[PDB]
């Protein structure tokens, strides 16, 4: 309704730089697409939860940025995570997984992705440019008109 991508990463400066530097600019500038961003978009204080899961339900997608540090156990990047299968499966929110570093070991939560999920692999410097592989996959998972 409000958003259309929702994008939650691990709190850590190389990914958080990753999506506030390389994601936003094409996603916005390029797409058009308007964002919810947590820390850049939410109001302080009132419950951490209620804030997180009203931007997921008030946006037409999701982004997962998937890295190590993205499924550390009580990490806020994790709350986003559950949130977000939570409304996949109440409300059919469609969620995105960008790959920006392979998890070492498998992880539990990805098995709770729908078939219909989207996973776009992140290769590094080289898909950074206009038009990479990267930019295409994501561009498809995204909503049709921005």
């Amino acid at each position: 309704k409000e958003y259309d991508i929702y994008v939650s990463y691990a709190r850590n400066a190389e990914e958080e730089e990753f999506v506030l530097l390389t994601l936003r600019g094409v996603l916005e500038n390029e797409f058009g697409y308007k964002l919810c961003i947590f820390d850049r978009d939410s109001l302080p204080g009132g419950n951490t939860v209620e804030a997180v899961f009203d931007f997921i339900q008030r946006s037409r997608r999701m982004i997962v940025v998937l890295s190590p540090d993205y499924v550390t156990e009580k990490s806020i990047s994790m709350l986003e995570f559950k949130l977000g299968v939570m409304c996949q499966n109440s409300i059919a929110t469609k969620l995105i997984v960008v790959e920006y570093r392979p998890l070492e070991h498998p992880h539990p939560g990805i098995l709770q992705l729908k078939e219909s999920v989207s996973f776009v692999s992140w290769k590094g410097e080289k898909s950074k440019h206009s038009g990479s592989k990267f930019w295409k996959a994501l561009r498809l998972a995204l909503p049709l008109r921005s």
